[PDB]
């Protein structure tokens, strides 16, 4: 039972969700990757690892990538959680020098993980190995843009900690664009590639129907967390997310900034629904005879296939995840899973 401000009919009706048959052992290395990479303490990753349901995320979305890809790609979304709390657990207690340090081992790292596979600070050491797994897949091409993506995404989140330090709520068009930032639309959109086993040329990964399916895919994922974020993230001061824009910025009401924010996310699936046509038309035209063509176009097929896939899965991570049950804690302003 999804609560009615939060269901979404279509979601459940069209979109049923999809299980990749690697994810019981996925849950238990991604656990055990955590406890060893040191990035939470034990007692905690004990008691809400599992609950957290961040295998269960990523298995939900990349259906089709080889175990070992999926094994890497899990990792590093458990990473980028617990630098998501780390990186409030900064703003909190204004750690801005710490902040600096990391945000440039971050950068750092992003281009050479090698080097930082056993960094003094456990979590550049985890995104360090994550990373460097990433980067066995493909051509460096893929690692280079990949390398490019997270940079700004770094970037992003350093704005961030600058606008919740000065008070800063971000306007609702400067919001969106930010959006696609610190969500990092664009990497999950380069993870489809390794999961499919194919780096895509420029001219298919830019083609518009793949591009505006890819960004509807990222754009609902986004936004329906922040409908579902948004009451921890008030009780946490969190000030990044559409419904706080639209409510310091458009005057709304709380629960007009939830519909507002409900109706721009059911917009996302039904203005997914055409565009996917176009997506899957693309991908048969792709298959032209010859032999790189067939492969493209199950490229093609595979990754709007998980755009397809993005949507269930991030719909019932969000009614599933321990990490939003901001109502069974002790503390509403510090999740007990953060340290
Ligand atoms: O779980 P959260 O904190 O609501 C979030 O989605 C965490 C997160 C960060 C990056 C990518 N995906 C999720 P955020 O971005 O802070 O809104
Ligand atoms: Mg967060
Ligand atoms: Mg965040
Ligand atoms: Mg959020």
């Amino acid at each position: 039972a999804v609560p009615p401000s939060l269901r979404l009919p279509v979601i459940e009706a069209a979109f049923p969700r999809q299980l990749h048959p690697y994810w019981p052992k996925l849950q238990e290395t991604t656990r055990t990757w955590l406890l060893e990479k040191r990035l939470m303490p034990a007692d905690k990753v004990e008691e809400y690892a599992d609950g957290l349901c961040y295998t269960d995320l990523m298995a939900g979305y990349y259906l089709g990538a080889p175990d070992e890809v999926l094994q890497a790609i899990a990792d590093y979304s458990a990473w980028f959680f617990v630098w998501d709390d780390r990186h409030d657990r900064d703003i909190v207690h204004g750690r801005a020098g710490a902040w600096r340090r990391l945000r440039g081992l971050l950068h750092t790292a992003l281009d050479s993980p090698g080097d930082h596979l056993h960094h003094e600070d456990t979590l550049v050491a985890g995104f360090a190995d994550s990373v460097r797994r990433l980067y066995a897949f493909l051509p460096a091409t893929w690692n280079a843009r990949f390398a490019r993506h997270f940079h700004t995404v770094i970037e992003a989140y350093d704005r961030e900690f600058h606008n919740r330090t000065r008070g800063i709520v971000p306007g609702v068009e400067e919001y969106l664009e930010l959006r696609r930032l610190t969500f990092a639309h664009w990497i999950w959109t380069d993870l489809l590639e390794p999961s499919s086993g194919c780096e895509l040329p420029d001219a298919v990964r830019k083609h518009p129907a793949y591009r505006r399916a890819a960004l509807l895919s990222q754009e609902f994922a986004a936004w329906y967390n922040d409908l579902c974020s948004l009451p921890k993230e008030i009780a946490g001061d969190e000030v990044h997310n559409l419904g706080i824009s639209l409510i310091t910025h458009h005057s709304l009401t709380l629960e007009e900034a939830i519909g507002e924010v409900r109706r721009r996310v059911e917009e996302c699936i039904t203005e997914f629904l055409a565009v996917e046509r176009d997506a899957l038309r693309f991908a048969d035209e792709l298959a032209d005879g010859t032999v790189r063509g067939k492969e493209l176009s199950g490229a093609v097929r595979a990754n709007v296939g998980n755009m397809r896939n993005w949507f269930s899965s991030v719909y019932w991570f969000h009614h599933e995840s321990g990490r939003y049950m901001v109502d069974s804690w002790d503390d509403r302003s510090t999740p007990p899973y953060v340290n």
